[PDB]
């Protein structure tokens, strides 16, 4: 286990990762430059000096070139580059789909890699590029495949395995599946360069949901060649993780400048739409002056800077709950990505695994599309058989019409669209009434019987809060979500109420007592799980008995809970002791 | 001619303009940093060396304070703010907002500022509050106009003429005319101070059409207190050319983050999303470690490099003429937002008036809204009569359906979509049959009747081109927009075919002579003409008698070319003499 990945937050089916690479440790969604080894633009160093912690090269070019392999033979690829980050290499496997060949063994580039020092390595998978003959598609997989099985028996360091069934879903989902059950720690997403280059966003969506269905949500996944800042939120909100670029320095070549919504030409440029190190001192009347050199220079660096703040622009947005708004907003930049992201809206059941149960950030109603993002989908089906038993229902600006006893309920009360919706505060004789509509609504069917006969205090503003029943507390209705927070008496109830294996999470024999001291616990430990509980959602800790052990916040999704060997599966509030 | 205005560049009813007073020019749309004498987060130097050359003081705090009085008269503002830019002053009447009075005349501080050497003063408008009784509208509205009577026969100095009438659009389109009949050279919206905290932007864009529907297109418009990122854009595409912002400031002192997006409290951020001198070399923990002091200079330095970089990206944008997609882009920042968007959209007959007939940038479909945009709802309309009579309908992404001889005319050619669009090449006895629904499409009704004995020639490919008859020269079907570039003979039988005033700009007998030679017609010299008239249309210049002078292209529409008294109206081709 020489590679460590866990989710540290979320949205959408995108995550905020951990990622520790031999000692090495970033914090993904990353990028990785790419360098080359004969032509630097930007040192490494200097990279390195921006916050780049992980880097990419190409280990064929290297390989192929006897004063870059000497030297990195000699000092191996960190002391070669000067660099002390993660150091990434690919095999030259561009030259294999630019030049359809390359001179070299699996085994021979494999070994060169060990040689050199490298962080994260990778084996000749053939890129098949897009619409290939289907027969073609295949026997390079096949190929691929092969090529793969060598690599898991040889390698010492992690390793990249790329998914490569060209345009054809069915084979990415087969190259997917066989993968994942390999181990190879890292799984980048190949083939998708054409697109990219030919703005088919929507064949990129198709190829990358296609492939994260049927891999492993335990590693990280990288799509390969996508280094414009104009994708990053929409392939984040898919799941990626990684993301490589060699464009920053190649459109700088050919003085080209990005921006998060596409690429202007420094001759189409009369402002810098931009504040960065570059573009707050000089102007694109003087870059187009300057030498070749020094604008070439100074473009990369503009590029890279712009590359940077849109990966941070997506972290800060999952870490509010807003990244679906971000891509909304980037869906705008061109119509190619305005498709690609109603197809991606399309896999409902997909985002709907992933889409955590609640948000900091209240839903945005900011377009047509956000009408048809998965917390809407989800809360319109839930809050059906809601409406229905407890009736008295009142308009809503998004969903049309709810039922008063879910009005100040996620995402109920916590949207916000052209017009404003008015908050329904309960009467102290409606006040059960809410709690039972929210508990039927958040843990399901039948829920409501664990809170039937409690009593709902309310607070100076007529809003329930702690809800209690002969004793003590069996829950409190969040301020902020409108949610049921549950209170160990809690938890004892819905537990008797509703049959295993609902909203449980089953731990090992080993960590059932630090459940018991309210410790969390950590995926390692649970061996089964509901399937139906979500991202945020309130679990019962419990043992293989189904004996209470505590309650608390899920952060992964049930299934999630089960394949993950790292990283917390529940934040828990209580234990029974 | 203490105040001159000109028009560089345009896009929607939003322009780059050239403002010049008192020997110093500005471009626009520009932002006004508001500078408090009493406290100075950023000094006025300062912001001169960030590239601020126009500031707003508070004429009243200044007048009323002893030392800053004095100080005031005696070196002037200019040398007592140590700012050697554009000064414009606010005549204290926001107290007269916050308490209902203050203690000095119209007529003392319209003096006051006469005498400490400021640029543009003002005199006492009262900011009637948002939905007032409508006597109170119209009651401060008089009181209003009447210290406007005094100012104008008084003023030694550019003024602001502030448009106040509440939530009232009648009342704004009443200030807006009688304002805009007096002799003042700039004219603020006043009353949205309020709208805009409680984010109703959809109350700002029905105040500003009402108000720019009524006002002389040639003086520049100031949207009072904007000072906020989120609206520039939106602001801008409804021909707003200034702002002024104490927000900068102010959210500082209070650990807020200003976004093109939005504001993020500095305690609810992990990643700056941004590349500023600021946010390029701290983080937000950094920033929270620092002292008050120090933490409010900063983030009042990052709000201001956000507000310069959203006005050169606003400026980029009309260059490029793609000023809808970024307002379309900006839209998703907010509900509210959006709102606005969608109500502004509905001021279609405003909005048409001041569209440019073509464009460099393609016609993108990036969204609903989209389909709606200006361009899109004319050809639209000017179509229908194209197809009901040549027919030979084609499928069109955006347009649905139009006729294949218009397939070759913006906006139907570059236009593109999730689909792209196949534009039909005319055949050899298509040629003039394209000509002929160019024409009726460009030029209206009856136009083709000036192209019907008329032969079109086919470049290299299969492109319509030179037109001709007998020999001579009618016009020519531009390459670049599929638009009928008018030849002096053309423009001729044009002239005879279509009734005046149809495409006709009526010149001075003093400028007659010039246009004759074919020297470009300046506005001051257009007394008349046609309103029908769009930037960029081609046009046929004629004197008092209707005798054709010679032919052009518009750079303005033709109710700007009447009002304005400076720059280009016609880029004269080619005179009759
Ligand atoms: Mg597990
Ligand atoms: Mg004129
Ligand atoms: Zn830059
Ligand atoms: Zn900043």
């Amino acid at each position: 286990k020489m590679l460590k990945f866990e989710i540290k937050a979320r949205d959408g089916a995108g995550r905020i990762g951990k990622l520790e690479v031999n000692g090495k440790k970033i914090e993904t969604p990353a990028i990785m430059p790419v360098v080359n080894p004969k032509q630097m633009v930007v040192e490494p160093k200097e990279l390195e000096k921006m916050g780049f912690e992980i880097i990419i090269t190409n280990s064929y070019i290297i390989y192929k070139d006897e004063e870059l392999r000497r030297k990195a033979l000699e000092l191996g690829i960190h002391r070669m580059l000067d660099y002390n980050g993660i150091i990434e290499v690919d095999s030259g496997s561009f030259q294999l789909m630019k030049y359809g060949s390359i001179e070299v063994s699996n085994r021979e580039i494999i070994e060169f890699q060990h040689r050199i020092g490298v962080d994260i390595g990778t084996f000749l998978d053939i890129p098949t590029p897009p619409d290939a003959p289907r027969e073609q598609a295949v026997k390079e997989l096949e190929i691929t495949l092969s090529r793969a099985r060598e690599a898991e028996e040889i390698k010492e360091i992690p390793m990249n395995a790329t998914i490569q069934g060209s345009t054809y879903t069915d084979l990415r989902r087969y190259a997917a599946r066989r993968l994942s059950s390999m181990n190879f720690e890292i799984h980048p997403i190949g083939g998708v360069v054409p697109l990219l280059e030919s703005y088919r966003f929507r064949d990129v969506v198709d190829i990358v949901i296609s492939s994260k269905m049927a891999l492993r949500p335990d590693r990280p996944v990288h799509l390969f060649g996508a280094g414009h800042p104009i994708v990053f939120a929409l392939a984040v909100a898919m799941g990626v993780d990684l993301f490589d670029s060699a464009s920053y320095a190649l459109y700088a070549k050919d003085d080209r400048y990005m921006t998060p919504e596409g690429t202007k030409r420094l001759d189409e440029l009369d402002y810098f739409p931009c504040s960065c190190p570059v573009c707050s001192k000089y102007t694109p009347q003087e870059l187009r002056e300057m030498p070749k050199e020094e604008r070439t220079r100074l473009l990369a660096l503009h590029n890279l800077w712009v590359i940077k703040e849109e990966i941070k622009r997506v972290k800060q947005a999952i870490k509010e709950g807003e990244l679906w708004r971000l891509v909304d907003e980037r869906a705008r930049s061109h119509p190619k990505l305005y498709s690609a992201y109603k197809r991606l809206l399309e896999h409902y059941t997909f985002l709907e695994e992933f889409e955590p149960i609640t948000k900091k950030s209240a839903l945005f109603k900011i377009s047509n599309e956000s009408l048809r993002w998965p917390v809407v989908r989800r809360a319109k089906e839930r809050a059906k058989s809601i409406n229905e038993r407890f009736g008295e229902l009142v308009e809503h600006p998004i969903f049309g019409r709810v039922s008063r006893y879910l009005s100040l309920t996620y995402p109920f009360a916590q949207s916000e669209a052209e017009d404003d919706f008015k908050i329904e505060k309960p009467t102290k004789e409606d006040a059960i009434k809410y709690v039972m509509a929210i508990a039927e609504y958040q843990f399901g069917e039948g829920a409501s019987r664990a809170f039937d006969d409690a009593k709902v205090e309310l607070s100076k503003t007529g809003m329930p809060r702690q809800v209690k029943v002969n004793g003590k507390r069996l829950a409190t209705v969040r301020a902020d979500d409108g949610l049921l927070t549950l209170g160990i008496e809690g938890a004892k109830r819905l537990h008797r109420v509703l049959p295993y294996p609902r909203m449980r999470v089953v731990v090992n024999k080993e960590a059932e007592p630090f459940a018991r001291k309210g410790k969390d616990v950590f995926a390692k430990f649970v061996i089964f799980a509901d399937p139906g509980i979500r991202p945020y959602d309130e679990v019962l800790v419990v043992n293989e008995n189904d004996e209470l052990l505590a309650t608390g916040q899920a952060l992964l999704s049930g299934r999630e809970m089960i394949v993950f060997q790292y990283g917390r599966a529940v934040k828990v509030r209580k234990g029974v002791e």
